[PDB]
C-alpha cells in the first residue's frame, strides 16, 4: 500500500515539509527499494509506480505519498518530478 493524499494545507504546514531535503529526477524508469519508511510531497511531475506485486499508482504535482519500509518498485517518471522527502 502506497498512501496517497491531497494534504489539506493545515496538514502540509504542520509537516514543514519545506524543510525536508529536495529530490530530482529527469524522465526515465528504474527499481527502487524502500530501506526506510518515507513520505514525499511532490512540488512538480508524475510518476507511474508498480510494486512487486503488480500494483500501479500514479503520483503527481500536489500529493503527498507514503511508501513503506521493505517495498520494491519500478518507478516510471513521465514528467520530471521535484519533491520534498522525509525518511523515517
Amino acid at each position: 500500500e502506497v498512501k496517497i493524499e491531497k494534504p489539506t494545507p493545515e496538514k502540509l504546514k504542520e509537516l514543514s515539509v519545506e524543510k525536508w531535503p529536495i529530490w530530482e529526477k529527469e524522465v526515465s524508469e528504474f527499481d527502487w527499494y524502500y530501506d526506510t519508511n518515507e513520505t514525499c510531497y511532490i512540488l512538480e511531475g508524475k510518476v507511474e509506480v508498480t510494486t512487486e506485486d503488480g500494483k500501479k499508482y500514479v503520483i503527481e504535482k500536489g500529493d503527498l505519498v507514503t511508501f513503506p519500509k521493505g517495498l520494491r518498485c519500478r518507478w516510471k517518471v513521465l514528467e520530471p518530478v521535484r519533491k520534498h522527502y522525509n525518511l523515517f
